[PDB]
């Protein structure tokens, strides 16, 4: 069973925006991408990571989940060192109940973007 | 219970090629060796892509999955340029049933390989 | 349900240490970091996988699980040429039940340390 809203990205290509096995929600590694212009929003961790969020949220939504019921995510940086500014921008979604995280430097994510974040989830 | 198949590359020490988990299999991440030959098989993304995909297919089967049932996969390439064909070949796994996925360049493979891809898939 | 053990690092911030959804035990990535004073330890990768394997330890046996049960871990290692001693110190944690692994080698990780492990267990 799967997700496909308007309010995030589009799955171009041999993927979708996620998919649902039992209770466990597996989302696509979200990127900084408007879902209405395609265009990076942003030109800083900062700007790029609310964006990012906007797009996992929007997929949360229309699987009937949400933020606090994310279990675990993987956060993907293009620098290591937007840590800081990223982590407090990660927060601002995540407030009290936290998901598991491991958070890396890969060298490229498409478009050369800051951010990428894939999260799991369980359903409400 | 543990996955061994002789169609996939063997799990030589402290890993093996798949563990299932109440009705999740979670597969090792497949490079594009030859379980016959032990060698790298394919000089191009699209030949290696072809051998990753068969060394998976294999453990699915094993597993009493197939593609259909793969719920979320992860592409490590050597280099995300390569993304285009790679994305050709992916798509020829499937059909219309398409999994969770993220794509990221990483800095390095095992034995310098351009594709390793790690699904995590529903048993039938 | 969050986890928390004083005999791993502390969870500074917007995640947790471990998270358990139904049966399964999803763990943050771990680095070589001593819970007693806050510091890196190890200057070799034997020295730093070996903390990385406590850590881990705190962690399953908190959430009431072992090493035995592990299903799935992912090493991220800074330096893919550091495979074989990881993989010895690796071994030394799993006995008989060894879970799907996938290695690559990122760009970064954080504090510059040499390897960081993601697990994914089933409790006892």
């Amino acid at each position: 069973k799967k997700i496909h809203t308007d309010k995030a990205p589009a799955a171009i290509g041999p993927y979708v925006q996620g998919k649902i096995v039992g209770n466990l929600l597996f989302a696509s590694g979200q990127v900084p991408l408007s879902p209405e212009t395609g265009q990076v929003i942003g030109t800083t961790i900062e700007e790029q990571t609310q964006q990012v969020l906007k797009n996992i949220s929007a997929i949360l939504t229309e699987a009937g989940t949400d933020f606090d019921h994310v279990v675990k995510t993987t956060c993907f940086l293009s620098d290591i060192d937007d840590f800081v500014p990223f982590n407090e921008v990660y927060a601002t979604a995540f407030k009290s109940d936290f998901p598991a995280r491991s958070a890396v430097e890969v060298a490229r994510l498409p478009k050369d973007v800051k951010i990428e974040i894939e999260v799991i989830a369980e359903l409400i």
